[PDB]
RNA sequence: GAUCUUCGGAUCACUUUGGUCAAAUUGAAACGAUACAGAGAAGAUUAGCAUGGCCCCUGCACAAGGAUGACACUGCGACAUUGAGAGAAAAC
């Protein structure tokens, strides 16, 4: 019954190159291509952040709108705007 | 707010938001490699052009190529049974 707090103060930026020798970025399909297919179920890297309702939930600007949706990023816990 | 008007007001303008979709593991494709076989015509080597379509790829193309591009190329019962004999059964 208190305003919602922001979880991640920073913005996770995108910079990563798999398999340094044998990968090249693909402009059309925005993903790295070439190199070993690699296990389909291998990339899974444990998530870094985690959330619970108790310490995180609260009011936000979307509570006013009757048809508002939930944060894709609150559940995964990197909503970096808070109550805004 | 600007213009007049006579301090009543009149003019002038008047409803945005191109949305494969919210900051990239879990809704834009198609696969590397290793291991197996491993190149059409009845001996052997080998030119090709076709036929068929829920197979495509390269191409601007209704040219032409990709192993003659590849796969496929088979096969069965609107047979009426009587022709006869034998042992049985039921029957000339
Ligand atoms: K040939
Ligand atoms: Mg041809
Ligand atoms: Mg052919």
């Amino acid at each position: 019954k208190q305003p919602a707090r922001k979880q991640i103060e920073t913005r996770p930026e995108y910079e990563m190159e798999p398999e340094q020798p044998g990968q090249v970025y693909n402009l059309w399909y925005n993903k790295w291509s070439g190199g070993m297919r690699q296990d389909p179920l291998k990339s899974q890297v444990k998530s870094e952040t985690r959330c619970v309702i108790s310490r995180d939930s609260g009011y936000t600007k979307a509570d006013k709108n009757p048809g508002s949706f939930f944060c894709l990023y609150f559940a995964r816990g990197m909503c970096s705007e808070g109550s805004k």
